């Protein structure tokens, strides 16, 4: 079987994870499940970026040691992914020796090759802006930020520097060979002012001002700078430079690195250059989504302008939480959270459109045939040929949207099919057919189309929702695992033996 490897970013446990982090991890989970259903050998990784001054500060901020603070935070994150039913195959932590050893190895290798050299970084850090500046960029100079008005802090410390400019021609050559590397196309607007043409400055890849992180074996006063440390997670979790590299050679290069837009530059410039320096294959694709916003900007874990996903899961359930994120907030833009939109998505799309349809269909199969669904014969009603064609086009359109990670467009397309199946009841009028004994076949045909239409939706929603499709298969009494796969949607009319549906149809209530 063909392999597929997808990653989220390793999240910085500086606070509790909000719904933006949930979107990222659910989005990657949707693809993982989707790819497993297509017949790929999938590995899906997530994790925690546990080193840095920022973690060292947040442990200070919560008046506590480094490793005690983290253990408590990592427990909460694993509990969240458990509650979200994320099908991640592994959880990488940068504090683990399996990661650390590889970072140490990589860093000493770059040292041996001459790629890195000892020096001093001198610059101007704006405390509010969280961005470094040169002295010429300062306003009223020891000066003000050009972006804001806050005066800057002078930062001088020993640092290793990585000669990245020599990989410029190979990087530009890689972009030419892989013009669709960054998806969606709007996200390579993050590559504006990239400095590749005029010349990339040597990157400061270690700190001496703090001591929390991966220490450089040659010079332990230095700690490896957080971004090269963090990016190693994608290859270290597969056992790169360990005594078993079987996962690395099976899954690398990664098919998708998933993220939000603000780390496209890091994943598109620094990460391929690092891989080039190790003579490793480059990632296939970078998929970057937008931000969930509030009323004071992007949802931020250090700021606290957040919605806790535990609140949404506890109150409304898992399916409503997962559906809302994927449907309401498109991959290719930013989006505002509101409690209004959440209940509308929950009640109108899930409980009504899908939930009514299932209840209506089972109620009529119980009423007219005593639960005994007649087998699919063919498109016997005059509308069936178009509707069966629509079902096939729904799967094809769904596929196109899913391959480009347009999750809201895929779900929107699925919901047009669900709505049309509700309208199919209205315009066929089974209750009227049921009065005439001579129309029993047509009535059977109509019920058969309703059940098959529902099965199409349920299969397509398996990557998105973990409970409701399973609940739908149980009530309709589709036990065969074959009828739950994508391949069974390739031709309409799967159920050609009669089926007994449930006698006590409960609400699906997704
Ligand atoms: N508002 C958001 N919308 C979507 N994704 C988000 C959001 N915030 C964080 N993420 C996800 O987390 C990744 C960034 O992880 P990070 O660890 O920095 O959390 P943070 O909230 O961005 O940081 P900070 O702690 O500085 O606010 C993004 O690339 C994205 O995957």
């Amino acid at each position: 079987k063909e392999t597929f490897y997808i990653t989220t970013p390793i999240y910085y446990p500086s606070g509790n994870l909000h719904i933006g982090h949930a979107y990222s991890t659910v989005a990657g989970d949707v693809i993982a499940r989707y790819k497993r259903m297509q017949g790929y050998d999938v590995r899906y990784l997530t994790g925690t970026d546990e080193h840095g001054q920022k973690i060292q500060e947040k442990a200070q901020k919560a008046g506590k040691t480094e490793i005690e603070y983290l253990d408590e935070m990592i427990a909460g994150i694993k509990q969240l992914w458990a509650k979200l039913e994320i099908s991640n195959d592994d959880f990488i932590r940068t504090t683990e020796e399996r990661h650390k050893h590889v970072v140490e190895q990589v860093f000493e290798r770059l040292l041996k090759q001459g790629d890195i050299y000892l020096g001093e970084y001198e610059g101007w850090y704006s405390v509010p802006d969280e961005t470094y500046y040169t002295e010429s960029q300062l306003v009223d100079p020891g000066g003000k930020s050009p972006d804001s008005g806050h005066e800057v802090e002078l930062v001088k410390e020993e640092s290793y520097f990585f000669n990245i400019s020599k990989y410029t021609d190979r990087l530009l050559e890689f972009y030419d060979q892989n013009p669709d590397f960054i998806q969606p196309p709007s996200r390579k607007n993050e590559m504006i002012n990239n400095f590749i043409k005029p010349g990339l400055a040597d990157l400061a890849v270690s700190r001496t001002s703090f001591n929390w992180g991966v220490h450089v074996p040659s010079n332990p006063k230095h700690v490896v700078y957080v971004w090269i440390d963090a990016l190693v997670n994608y290859i270290s979790a597969l056992g790169y430079l360990s005594d078993d590299e079987s996962l690395f050679n099976k899954y690398w290069p990664a098919d998708i690195h998933l993220m939000a837009k603000e780390i496209v530059r890091f994943h598109s410039i620094i990460w391929p250059i690092l891989l080039m320096a190790l003579d490793l294959p480059l990632p296939k694709k970078v998929f970057a989504h937008g931000w969930i916003l509030m009323k004071d900007g992007k949802m931020s874990k250090s700021k606290g302008n957040v919605v806790d996903p535990n609140i949404l899961i506890d109150r409304y359930g898992l399916d409503a939480t997962r559906y809302y994120l994927m449907r309401e907030l498109p991959f290719g833009s930013d989006g505002v959270f509101t409690p209004e939109a959440f209940v509308e998505r929950t009640n109108f799309d899930l409980a009504n459109d899908l939930g009514n349809l299932v209840n209506r269909t089972i109620s009529m199969v119980n009423k007219y045939f005593d639960g005994e669904l007649p087998a699919y014969q063919g498109p016997l009603h005059e509308l069936d040929e178009e509707m069966e064609a629509m079902a096939l086009e729904t799967v094809k359109s769904y596929t196109e949207s899913m391959e480009s990670l347009q999750f809201s467009v895929a779900l929107s397309t699925v919901w047009k099919f669900i709505s049309r199946t509700n309208k199919y009841i209205d315009e066929t009028t089974p209750w009227v057919l049921a009065k005439d004994d001579s129309q029993k076949d047509m009535l059977g045909n109509v019920m058969a189309h309703l059940v098959e239409n529902i099965r199409y939706a349920a299969v397509l929603l398996r990557p998105f929702l973990t409970h409701a499709p399973k609940e739908i298969f149980e009530q309709l009494n589709i036990n065969n695992p074959q009828f739950m796969e994508f391949s069974s949607l390739e031709q309409y009319g799967v159920l050609n033996e009669s089926i007994m549906v449930t006698g006590q149809p409960k609400p699906i209530f997704p």
